[PDB]
């Protein structure tokens, strides 16, 4: 039987050996969908800000329109509103200033990883 | 042989010993970057929330300068636009709300996964 | 020893044995999370995309309101805005193309890693 027990050890040690080399693959593969979410999530925000300075043209473009049609209207003769906006204003640039710090992050120890 | 053959076993599961140890410590790493990639998450969803209370503001700024001039030229003397602004403000709703449910299963996951 | 030598071998193979079941199983659950990660940015990106139909709509109404009052004013009597407007809206768009792809790659390997 010590004969036998050498070949029953053999056995499990080599299958066993397999299971790592599975999982080494997998491994592999999901490191590189992880790194297609990090870039995805640069993106995604890059879009947020972008949009952000869309909103802050079409806020400038409404305060115009309100100069102007004011004035004619006296020729011819709110506040909450720009709190509201001042304060969601104050908002999205936290939100955005933390989550550029977060892809900083997130970006640096995806790169650790490589080693 | 029998002798040889337990030093070759006795190496094996030494080096295979350590492949375990190595992915282990991999897989503390990427626990890390995959909490970051959920916080970023709720990040960029918050500021998602808050640029649509932001167009929400807008819209109705809008809505208030047409009412303005429509009376400015009536002194002196659009149904489709409210349709798709209702139809887009639905649905960005729906996306918020379902966005705000996969949130909380992702943080749910992720805090059974310390087990 | 020799005699020895096999129980040990045997000890560490076992406990060693139960290592890779405990990282298989956590492997299964952060698959899980993984998808939820993915599934969630898909919702993320329409959100944006349906926010950019919305600051598309508002932008249009606020060219309106412009024509509407220029027109008043000569009764009774810009172009930078527009630019950074058109640039803005282009960059948005490249943004959002760029995140569909990205999209569809990372659903698509998601799906490569269920075998």
């Amino acid at each position: 039987q010590i004969e036998d027990k050498i070949e029953e050890i053999l056995s499990k040690i080599y299958h066993i050996e397999n299971e790592i080399a599975r999982i080494k693959k997998l491994i592999g593969e999901a490191r590189q969908l992880l790194s297609g979410i990090v870039q995805q999530q640069n993106n995604l925000l890059r879009a947020i800000e972008a949009q952000q300075h869309l909103l802050q043209l079409t806020v400038w473009g409404i305060k115009q329109l309100q100069a102007r049609i004011l004035a004619v209207e006296r020729y011819l003769k709110w506040m909450e509103w720009d709190r509201e906006i001042n304060n969601y204003t104050s908002l999205i640039h936290s939100l955005i200033e933390e989550s550029q710090n977060q892809q900083e992050k997130n970006e640096q120890e995806l790169l650790e990883l490589d080693k």
